[PDB]
C-alpha cells in the first residue's frame, strides 16, 4: 500500500469549504491546497486516484463560508487521471496565476478572484518554500435541494472533520448524499 499515513482510502471524498469566500462559483473545478497544512488529506485521496481511477466529491460548504447555504452539500464532480494525467505541484504565485486562468474561463469575474486569493492568503500566509497540490474537477453538477447537514448528521461524521479540508467518506454516505436533493 501506501508508506505515510492517509487520513483514508475512498472512491468518494468530501471538499470542506470552512472559510469566508467571496463566491461558491468556483467550487466543483478544482481541489488545491497546501501540501504541509493537508498532507495526509493529500496522499489519501493521491493514493485513492491510483487505486480507483475516477473519485466522486461531494462539496460541503460550512457556516462561514455562506450565510443561506450553510451547512450544506451543494453539489458533486469528479475526479479522474484522465483529467490528470500529470502529477504537478506548485509554489502560492504559480498556482494563483493557474486558477486565476481556469477561473476567468469558467465566467467568474476578475473582480470576485481578486476577492478570493486576498481571503484565502490571510488565512495560509505561503512562503516562498511552500509547495500546493492542485486537482482538476470534471462535471461539477449542482444539487437542486442542497442537502442540509441536518438531514444526514446521523450518518456522516462532522465531528472528525474539524480542521480538514479533504475527507473519505463511505460508499454507503455517498449514496445517502447524492439520493438526497
Amino acid at each position: 500500500g501506501p508508506m505515510n499515513k492517509i487520513l483514508g482510502f475512498s472512491k468518494y471524498w468530501v471538499e470542506i469549504n470552512n472559510w469566508i469566500l467571496p463566491t461558491l462559483d468556483h467550487i466543483g473545478l478544482t481541489l488545491w491546497g497546501m501540501i504541509k497544512k493537508h498532507a495526509s488529506e493529500y496522499r489519501g485521496i493521491r493514493y485513492s486516484l491510483e487505486k480507483f481511477g475516477e473519485l466522486k466529491i461531494i462539496h460541503y460548504i460550512g457556516s462561514r463560508a455562506s450565510h443561506d447555504l450553510g451547512k450544506t452539500f451543494i453539489g458533486e464532480s469528479v475526479l479522474s487521471k484522465e483529467n490528470n494525467k500529470i502529477v504537478k505541484e506548485y509554489s502560492w504565485p504559480e498556482i494563483k496565476k493557474v486558477l486565476r486562468k481556469i477561473f476567468l474561463d469558467n465566467g467568474i469575474s476578475s473582480d470576485t478572484i481578486d476577492q478570493y486569493f486576498i481571503a484565502i492568503r490571510r488565512i495560509i500566509r505561503p512562503s516562498r518554500s511552500d509547495r500546493f497540490f492542485l486537482f482538476r474537477l470534471a462535471e461539477y453538477r449542482k444539487y437542486e435541494n442542497p442537502v442540509k447537514y441536518d438531514q444526514v448528521r446521523d450518518i456522516i461524521s462532522h465531528i472528525t472533520w474539524t480542521g480538514r479540508y479533504l475527507v473519505p467518506i463511505r460508499p454507503e454516505d455517498y449514496e445517502a448524499i447524492h439520493s438526497r436533493g
